[PDB]
């Protein structure tokens, strides 16, 4: 599965890490992912109601679990079984979010 | 795959998060994982040289990728394809580690 960790302090929530699984899934190299928001995987047939629900959860700092349509680098679509979860530190401060993508096409 | 996030500030490196995939893999519920170190998955046939190499990387704050034998709750063994990676914050401070377990038995 793809595993990404976005910095939840800077605005826009950039990716600061992606495993090899996420590079095989989407087809993007680690150098074209780091620093960008994971919304680049969306496209013309991505359901906006699923995305809106996902952006509310991220903005409220709560976990999420959705099924939205994404698009590899080659432009081929795939069902993405995304699962978001908020990470906090020792003194109770949101620092990161962990995402877990799984292809269920 | 199993995904865990250990707090890298407190000593011992406790688990502060584990996805459902990690609960299906190991067979331990989320309530018996949180607060413990992921070394509870080791057993009598776990190669100590692989574990020592893993503890050096964690202590040096560097990524790792090993293949050690673990044990589910039921006592059944499995090849664990572990992949460790260090997480840092905005002002360059190690806060967490992300682990990715995959069964390759
Ligand atoms: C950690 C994390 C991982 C995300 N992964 C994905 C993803 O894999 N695919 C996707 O379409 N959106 C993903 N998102 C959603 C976007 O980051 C963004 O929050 C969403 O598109 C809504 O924001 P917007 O309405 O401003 O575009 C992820 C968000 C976070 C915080
Ligand atoms: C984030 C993270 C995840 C880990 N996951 C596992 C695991 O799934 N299985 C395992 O046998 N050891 C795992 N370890 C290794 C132990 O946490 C520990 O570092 C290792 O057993 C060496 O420490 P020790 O020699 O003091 O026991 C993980 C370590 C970290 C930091």
């Amino acid at each position: 599965a793809g595993v990404v960790i976005t910095d939840a302090q800077l605005p826009d929530y950039p990716i600061v890490y992606c495993n090899p699984g996420f590079v095989q899934l989407t087809g993007y190299p680690s150098e074209e992912v780091l620093g960008r928001n994971c919304r680049f995987l969306q496209g013309p047939a991505t359901n906006p109601e699923t995305v809106a629900r996902l952006r509310r959860a991220i903005h409220e700092g709560r976990p999420a679990h959705v099924l939205l349509l994404n698009y590899r680098k080659d432009g081929q679509p795939f069902w993405n079984d995304l699962r978001i979860a908020p990470v906090r530190d020792v003194e109770g401060r949101l620092t990161h979010f962990v995402g877990i993508q799984s292809d269920v096409s």
